[PDB]
């Protein structure tokens, strides 16, 4: 339906957010850990920036749980501001 178009690729760009006068900054997205053992398992995992959640998701795979964890922030919106 959407195709493969993941939103990670554009979260990518925020996730280093290049501003001026903003503190340097690395963070790196990597799962967090798993659930659901018994049967299928899951593979949760979670963004942080400036020791802050910008995004999180969870899926059958890191893939999935990525595309869905950088959706997150986008519906999030990143650096919210009123």
């Amino acid at each position: 339906g959407p195709g493969n178009d993941p939103i990670s690729q554009l979260q990518q760009c925020c996730l280093t957010l290049r501003t001026e006068g903003k503190e340097p900054d690395i963070p790196l997205y990597k799962t967090l850990q798993t659930v659901g053992p018994s049967h299928a398992r899951t593979y949760t995992v979670a963004v942080y920036f400036k020791g802050e959640r910008i995004g999180c998701g969870k899926g059958p795979s890191k893939k999935q749980a990525k595309m869905g964890a950088a959706m997150d922030a986008l519906e999030k919106y990143n650096f919210p501001q009123m």
